[PDB]
């Protein structure tokens, strides 16, 4: 199963599914809460953001697992966008894990 | 394409590059002194306050100026590097 995942438009986690865990090496509930800014290293923060500034590919970047080792993800992107009192965005994921053959 | 612009923590314009008259409609010097909000659409001013006071981001901050011909342009920002000034970059949608 693919990962999957809703950040706020700041990159705060709203939810990550339970398979963070095998896949990531945290909890759900270790990541929700958190920014998903903190899983990465500076290369990736600026590769991540740098995807919603502008797409024909899925946004492709390094995690840094709880056992600090780095795997390679593979985002696919839909935003939400709801217009009430302010615009209000939000960032659904379908994630995976590109494994090393 | 991207205006770079800069502001103080108050939202005084710092410094704005020279495209600011092709895309805004205002010279550097029409803006740089003058707050940010003065050229906002009056409803996206409490939306992008709050936006550039935050520490955190990832989706770019889309709002609407108003050009000096009192026309609406959209555009978005984010802040491109990081009582600190915000450096950040804005495109015209
Ligand atoms: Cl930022």
């Amino acid at each position: 199963t693919d990962i999957h995942a809703v950040l706020a438009s700041n990159g705060r986690i709203i939810y990550i599914s339970a398979n963070s865990k095998l896949h990531l090496g945290y909890l759900q509930g270790e990541m929700i809460g958190s920014f998903l800014k903190t899983f990465l290293h500076e290369e990736d923060q600026f590769l991540v953001e740098s995807y919603f500034y502008n797409h024909l590919m899925p946004c492709t970047f390094r995690f840094i697992k709880k056992d600090h080792t780095i795997v390679w993800v593979e985002a696919a992107v839909e935003i939400v966008t709801t217009r009430a009192e302010r615009t209000e965005r939000e960032i659904i994921l379908k994630m995976k894990v590109l494994e090393e053959e």
